[PDB]
């Protein structure tokens, strides 16, 4: 399944996830700080994923800076 | 499943999942402010995604700035 | 499945949906105002795609200007 | 599945579908004034796509001017 | 499946579809003027195509002029 | 399937179907005047196809010319 | 399934069939004259093709002179 | 399956596995020490990966450093 | 299924087919003269074959001269 | 099933394979002599693999040095 | 399935097959001299193949000399 | 399935096949002296493969030297 690689550029970065399904909402975060990395897929339970702060992110179709 | 990456340039921009089915309307809004992400995937309840206000895109075609 | 991706240059852009089936007719309409963008998927309801009003279109076959 | 995108090039085209089967009829058909785009698949019900007027066509196979 | 294209170049292009199965016959032609397109795919019924007159062909392995 | 494309360069090209099985013979021959084009399917009633005259052949494999 | 591509560069060239199975017999012939094509593919009854005489030959490998 | 490669460039790295599922939760953390390099897959268990301290990764999608 | 290309450059080359199994034997030898080509699969009755003589090859993996 | 090729430049390199599902431990620490390479899978019983100690790194997304 | 090319360079080459299972014994060995190449699959039967003399191979991996 | 080349550079090479499963044991070893080759697929009862002494090892991930 696909993923996103989202690296911190900044302290304090929010990684959400949002539930899969009729409703939309808000199941878990994990903060970054600078130069921590999270590497995570969609999901049965996650079909969309918020970042809140300075990131880098790498997907399936390219660099998000 | 197919996927896209949404940035927002400026404060105040919408991420609007559109009802898979027969009949459409708004199901979710999904407010960014600047800086702020989201990846967001095609799914049994979302087969179309509405953005509004400045904001970077990219899909599986590339980028739309 | 496949998808478009509608960017609006100019206000009053209309992307039409088009009924899948033996019968052909308009089951929505969504405006979008300029700078406005929306990606879209062919699915069990929507065959056929109509774009009305000055657009960027992006498609697995590249850019339509 | 495959679809083709048509873009008017002037205005009345004409974009007809012709029925799937051991008969082929035309269907269904879609004008477009100049600018106006219908990206369109092939169906259950649609297995030739026919335009008359002067239009930009990309397929999988490329572009026909 | 796999489709062509077929733009006339002058009036009066036949674009002829032969029969599936042991007995090969032509089931329908499709008359195109100057300058008009038609997207055929092979089908349960359709498994060769002819064109008769001037036109400019694409398929997955080219163009023929 | 794949297929064959064939342009007659002259006059008096045909096109021949051999049949699948135990068996081959000749089952259909298409007549290809100048400038003429057959697209044709490998069937389940056709495993190989003979050409005669000068013609432009395209296939996965490239042209012969 | 595959196929191979022969086309004569001198008259009297055969191509031969020989039987999938235990045994190997040559269970069909074509004779092609200068310049005559055939496309044929593997199929349930035929493992091997045998080219006698100078032939141009392209299979999914590239050409063979 | 994914994977995810990661090496750690000073010593105090932690590669941390997140929990598929309803809930999310640490269920594995693993320390590397400088030069130390883990390579871990997506699984039934894990959908979401955490790296703390200052390492090389590498995925499907590119290099983080 | 795989196959390989076998051009005889002088008279009596033989293609030898070793026989699928727990045992291994020729199960056929097709001989060559110069010029001559066969065009020959792997098949359930064939897993490995040898050329004798000289003979230009190609295979999957490129040429063999 | 993916792979990992580990190659010690020094001696005293453990290769270390970790156990698939819910619980995480080392089930197995292969110890590489300088020059010795280890090619190892991801397994129904690992589903992570441990290097410690200088080597050379060869995944599907390239080396790691 | 994958298959290994092998052309003796010099005289007395062996090329050996191995027992696919639990045991690994030698159950065939074929004989190449110069100039003779073996094509040979991967099989129920042989899950690896030895090749003793000065050989030139070839696989999916490119060429060994 | 996956496969590995391996070609001892020096005499006194061994390669050694290592039990798929919860256990991981040696099973079987092959010797190769200076230019000998094993070509080794990834099997039901081998999940991983150890090399002592200098050779040149192939994969689908390239050359390790
Ligand atoms: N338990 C979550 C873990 C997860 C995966 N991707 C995520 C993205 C954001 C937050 C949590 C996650 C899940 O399986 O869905
Ligand atoms: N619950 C929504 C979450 C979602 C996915 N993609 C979206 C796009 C826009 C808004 C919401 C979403 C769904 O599973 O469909
Ligand atoms: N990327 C996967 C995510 C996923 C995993 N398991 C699922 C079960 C149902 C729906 C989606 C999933 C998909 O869209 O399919
Ligand atoms: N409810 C519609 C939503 C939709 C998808 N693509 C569209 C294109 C145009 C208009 C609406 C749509 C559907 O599932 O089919
Ligand atoms: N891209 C997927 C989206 C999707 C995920 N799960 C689904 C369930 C039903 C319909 C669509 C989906 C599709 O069109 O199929
Ligand atoms: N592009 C998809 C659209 C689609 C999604 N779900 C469907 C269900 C039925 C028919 C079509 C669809 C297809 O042609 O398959
Ligand atoms: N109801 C039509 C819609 C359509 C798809 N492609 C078309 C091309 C031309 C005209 C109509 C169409 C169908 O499902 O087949
Ligand atoms: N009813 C025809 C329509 C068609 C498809 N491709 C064609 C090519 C030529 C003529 C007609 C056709 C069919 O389904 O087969
Ligand atoms: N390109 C598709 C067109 C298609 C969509 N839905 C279908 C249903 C039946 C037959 C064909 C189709 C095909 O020929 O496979
Ligand atoms: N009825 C023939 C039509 C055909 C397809 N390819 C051909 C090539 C040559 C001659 C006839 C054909 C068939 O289905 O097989
Ligand atoms: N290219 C397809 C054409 C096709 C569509 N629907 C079919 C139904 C039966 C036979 C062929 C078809 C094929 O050869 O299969
Ligand atoms: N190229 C196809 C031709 C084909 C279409 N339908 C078939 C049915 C049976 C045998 C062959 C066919 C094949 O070799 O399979
Ligand atoms: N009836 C033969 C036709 C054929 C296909 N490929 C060939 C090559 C050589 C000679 C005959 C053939 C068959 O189906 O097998
Ligand atoms: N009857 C043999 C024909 C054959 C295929 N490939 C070969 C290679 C060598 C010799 C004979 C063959 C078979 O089906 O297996
Ligand atoms: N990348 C795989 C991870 C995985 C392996 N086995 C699984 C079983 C269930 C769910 C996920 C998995 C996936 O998303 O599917
Ligand atoms: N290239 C095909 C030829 C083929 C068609 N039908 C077959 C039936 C059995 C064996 C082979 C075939 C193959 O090797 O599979
Ligand atoms: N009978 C052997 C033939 C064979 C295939 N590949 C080989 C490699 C070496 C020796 C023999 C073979 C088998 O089917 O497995
Ligand atoms: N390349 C095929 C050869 C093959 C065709 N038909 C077969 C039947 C049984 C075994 C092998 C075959 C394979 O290894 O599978
Ligand atoms: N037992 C864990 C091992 C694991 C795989 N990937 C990981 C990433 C981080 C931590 C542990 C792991 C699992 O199968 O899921
Ligand atoms: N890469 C494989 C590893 C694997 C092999 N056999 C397995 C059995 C069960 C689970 C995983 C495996 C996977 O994730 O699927
Ligand atoms: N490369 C093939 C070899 C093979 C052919 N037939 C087989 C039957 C059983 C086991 C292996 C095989 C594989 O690993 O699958
Ligand atoms: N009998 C062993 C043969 C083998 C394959 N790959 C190997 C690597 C090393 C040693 C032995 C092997 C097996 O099937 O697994
Ligand atoms: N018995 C182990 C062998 C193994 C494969 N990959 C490994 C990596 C590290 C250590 C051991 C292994 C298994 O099948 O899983
Ligand atoms: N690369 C294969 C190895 C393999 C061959 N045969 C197998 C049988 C069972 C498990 C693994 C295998 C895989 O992991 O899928």
């Amino acid at each position: 399944s696909d993923f996103v690689v989202i690296k911190a550029v900044e302290d304090g970065v929010n990684v959400i996830g949002l539930t899969r399904g009729t409703d939309t909402k808000f199941h878990h975060s994990e903060k970054l700080d600078k130069g921590e990395v999270i590497i995570a897929q969609f999901t049965e339970h996650t079909s969309a994923i918020k970042v809140r702060g300075e990131a880098l992110i790498q997907t399936a179709y390219g660099e998000m800076k």
